[PDB]
RNA sequence: AUGCAUGUCUAAGACAGCAU
């Protein structure tokens, strides 16, 4: 579809943040999506981008690119998180759905909150 | 903490199945703890994987590394996350980008990228 | 040798690439 708008809600440690990405146009060479946080300054904005790779002759699988940065202003320091998905010419959506339902509960989880909020390993 | 039994539900396209992954023990040489599915074959059960790695001499950050990896009866599904911090991250700032990020996996872009295979123009 | 917020795959591994 046509790239719009996306407003991400309840998000923070709080569950208390709204972010709202802008569009930033799709790239004609590369298909990559960009939106970037409405409101600030340009070198500072919260980012994300999104792509999606059709197989060919370089690539077997789709391949879903997923990519999210986080400046904060000074020493400027950036947080990254990014996403690669894999998926074979014969999944069914039920599975890409699964995967992606799945990853956004397992970011949820009480072993997720510790491993990148408090940096802490399970052992 | 102890890697403990992980349980997800709601999940699914129709928000109505749950995952419930047993431990299956830290590696002892790399810290990459694994949990999968209950099942009668090692290599049919939904895996996971989480890592974390602390800043040395040779790397300056922090690095947190999930793994998911689902067969179906033969093709695999993959999902690869990293995330990537300074020393000098806050806490608030990293629940920023993993809440970020499972909100994300709900909007319509995702789920137009993700279930459909279809990319925005 | 190290590193990567680069990519590819039979994926905690392999391989291609970049950087140092
Ligand atoms: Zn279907
Ligand atoms: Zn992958
Ligand atoms: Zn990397
Ligand atoms: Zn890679
Ligand atoms: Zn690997
Ligand atoms: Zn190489």
């Amino acid at each position: 579809a046509k790239l719009e708008t996306v407003t991400l809600g309840n998000i923070g440690k709080d569950g208390k943040q709204t972010l709202v990405l802008n569009p930033r146009g799709v790239n004609p060479t590369n298909g990559v999506a960009s939106l970037s946080q409405a409101g600030a300054v340009r070198a500072l904005e919260k980012r994300v981008t999104v792509s999606v790779s059709q197989p060919s002759r370089n690539r077997k699988n789709y391949k879903v690119q997923v990519k999210i940065q986080n400046p904060t202003a000074g020493v400027t320091r950036q947080a990254y998180a990014d996403v690669t998905f894999s998926f074979t010419q014969y999944s069914t959506d039920e599975e890409r759905a699964f995967v992606r339902t799945e990853l956004a509960a397992l970011l949820a989880s009480p072993l997720l909150i510790d491993a990148i909020d408090q940096l802490r390993p399970a052992y």
